[PDB]
C-alpha cells in the first residue's frame, strides 16, 4: 500500500515539504483557530466537504494519542522511558499532524488554489539571495 | 471539539458499539482485503468518494504506529515498558482502527444502507433467546 | 379504576398472557435496544406517537425503584429483610416491565398489525400438545403486503 | 438516559421548581377528581390525547406500588424495617406522583396554555418581599 | 457623559424613583426566573431585541465584579479590608442590578407599555394616605 | 450561563484573542473618541443599533467602577490595600474595557466585515516568525467595494 495523504487534494508529499520545518506554527494555534472558524460544520451530520472528513479523522486520532500519553503518565513507573515516549509522540507525529492541520485550515479558509499558489511562491522567494529579492516575504491575507 | 467519527456517514459511536467487541476481524485480513479489492482507487489523484479520503488517513496514520512500534522496539533498553507499550499499541488503538475499517470496506462494497440495516439486524437476532430465533445468523452476501 | 395498558392500542392483557416466562429478553437487553435505536426520538421535545409515549413513562417509573434498591442498602441492618426487598423488586415488578418493553418495542419496529397477528398465531402453536405440534414455533418478521 | 417527564408538553422540571412541594394537595384528592372526572375516558377502549396516556400509565405504577406496602407488611419478619420502607414509600415517592398528578388534571381541566401562564405568574408572587405581597395568592378559576 | 440608562425605552430614574428600594426581589430569584425562561435565547448567536443585549451586558458586568470578592479574598491580608470591600459591592452596587433585572425582565415577560402603566398606578397607590390606602397593593399578571 | 460578547455580531472571544496586548489605546484616549464622534448619538431617546445599545451599557459599568475607586481612598486606612485594590481595578479590567471600546468603536467607524475582514488578516500575520515576517503589519482602512 502507498497512499499519499495529499494526492487526491492536487499536491504532494514534496512540495508541502518544499518550505523549511520551522515555518509552521503550534498544534494550539491551529486547534484553537479551528474551533473558532469552524466547529459548527465539524459537528453537523452532514459531508460538507471533502476537508471536513479529513479535519475530523485527524482529530479523532489525535485525541487517542492525547489518551496514550497520559496513561502511559501513570501507568509506567520508570521515568527515563516514560519521557522519552512523551517526547516522541510529541515531536515526530506532531510535526505531520501540524503540516495537515495547516494544509486543511488554509485551504477552507483561502481555497485551495491559492494555496498552492503560494506554497510555490514562498518557496523560490526563500531560495534566492537576499540583495535581488523584495524585501516583503508573501503572506496570505483577504483583504486588498 | 466533538468529532464523532460516523455522523457525517449517517452512524453514531452507540450504534457501531451494539455489536460484540469480537465480532470483528483481524487487522491483517482486512488490509489484505482492501489491498486486494481497491488499491487502484485508493492511489489515484481523484477525490472517488468520501470513503477512499477516510481509508487513506486511516491507513497513513496506521504507518506511523507501526513505524513507532518498530523505533522504541530498539532505542528503549528495558523490556518490561516496551513490552507494555507495545501491547497497548497492538490492542487499544488497534480495537478502534479494526472497526473503522471493517465499516468502511463494508461500506464500499455492498453499499451503506446495507451495512446500517445489517448493524440493527444482527444487535436484535443475537439478544433474543435461542429458542424463539431462526438458527441462522444474518450474513451480508451479494449473490442469490 | 379498572385501566388495562393494552387497550388502546388493540390488545389485550389474555392475549398477551399465553407467551411463556422465559420468551422475553432480559431488562439490561432491552434497554441497550431501546437507547442504540431512539436515543434522539425519546429525548426530542416533540410528540411522536402514543408508543414513545408510553415508554417515556415506564422507563422512569421503572429508574426510580433502581434508585429505591440501592437506598435499602445503607439503611436496612438486617441482610434478610434487604435481600428479600431486592429479590422481589427485581423479579416481580421486573417481568411487568420486560413485557411491556417487548410489546411497545415490538411495535414500532414491525407494525402493530403483525404484533396482533402473530400473538393470535402463536397462541394456537402454544395451546396444542407437543406430540401432534410441529417442533419449531413461529418467528416474527414482516410481509410486503401492507 | 437524561428524560425530562415534560419535556413533551413544553415545560421543564425548571418551571415546576417555582413551586414549593407544601403547595401540592394530597393523593387522596387528586384521586377522587380523577375518578369523579374522568372515570370513563380513562377506561375508553382508544387514546385521546396524550395527557390520558400519561395518567393511565402513572396511576399503573402507583398501583404496583403499592401492592408492594401490603406484600411486606406479611412477608416482613421485623418492625423496624416493616415500617422504614413503608415510610419511604409513602414519603419520597408520593412527592412526584403528587406533582405529576396535578399538572395532568390541571391541563385537562383549564388548558395547557393556562397552566404555564400560572406557573409563571406564581413565580412573579413567590418572588416578592414580605412587606409588598399580597395576602391572596393566585388561583386557577374557570367561571 | 449624562447617559439614562432606560431614556431608549420610554422611561427615566423619575419614574422608578417612585417605586421604594425594599420593593425589589434578591438578585438569586432574579438571576433563577432568567435562567428558566430565557437562557436558550441570551445564549443564541444573533441579537432578538435591545433587552438581549442589555441583560447580556449586564450579566457580564456582574460576573466581573464577582470575581473581584474572590480575589480580595486571598489576596488582601487584612480582616477589615477584607469585609469591607466585599460588604460594600454586596450591598450598594447590588440595588442598581436589581434594578435592572427587574425592569428587562418584566418587560420582556409583559410587555413595555405594561410595565410603564404600571409604574405610574403603583405610583397612586404609595402616594394615597394611610386611612384611605386599599390593603391589596397592584400586582404584575398574565394570565 | 455561557455568554460571549462578540457572538451576536458575528464574531468570538479566541478571533480577538490574537491581538497583543499593547495594540489598544488607553481608556483616556477611547473616551475621547467616543464623546467627539457621538455624543449626540449617545444621549438620543431613540434606538440606532446593536453597537449603541452595547456601549451605553459599559459605559456605565466603568463609571461605577471609576466611583468605587475613589470611595475606598477615605475609608481604608491602610496604603497597602487601597493601593492593591486600585491597581487591580485600574488593570485587569481596564483591559477588557479597551478591548470592547475599540471593537465597538472599529465597527461603528469602518463597518463590521471590515473588521472581521482586519482581525482574520492580522492572525495570519502575527502566527508568522518573524525571520520571514514583513516588517510592517496591516493596517485598517476601508475599500471601494462594499
Amino acid at each position: 500500500m502507498d497512499i499519499d495523504p495529499y494526492k487526491e487534494f492536487g499536491a504532494t508529499v514534496e512540495l508541502l515539504s518544499f518550505l523549511p520545518s520551522d515555518f509552521f506554527p503550534s498544534v494550539r494555534d491551529l486547534l484553537d483557530t479551528a474551533s473558532a472558524l469552524y466547529r459548527e460544520a465539524l459537528e453537523s451530520p452532514e459531508h460538507c466537504s471533502p476537508h471536513h472528513t479529513a479535519l475530523r479523522q485527524a482529530i479523532l486520532c489525535w485525541g487517542e494519542l492525547m489518551t496514550l500519553a497520559t496513561w502511559v503518565g501513570v501507568n509506567l513507573e520508570d521515568p527515563a522511558s516514560r519521557d522519552l515516549v512523551v517526547s516522541y509522540v510529541n515531536t515526530n507525529m506532531g510535526l505531520k499532524f501540524r503540516q495537515l492541520l495547516w494544509f486543511h485550515i488554509s485551504c477552507l479558509t483561502f481555497g485551495r488554489e491559492t494555496v498552492i499558489e503560494y506554497l510555490v511562491s514562498f518557496g523560490v522567494w526563500i531560495r534566492t539571495p537576499p540583495a535581488y529579492r523584495p524585501p516583503n516575504a508573501p503572506i496570505l491575507s483577504t483583504l486588498p
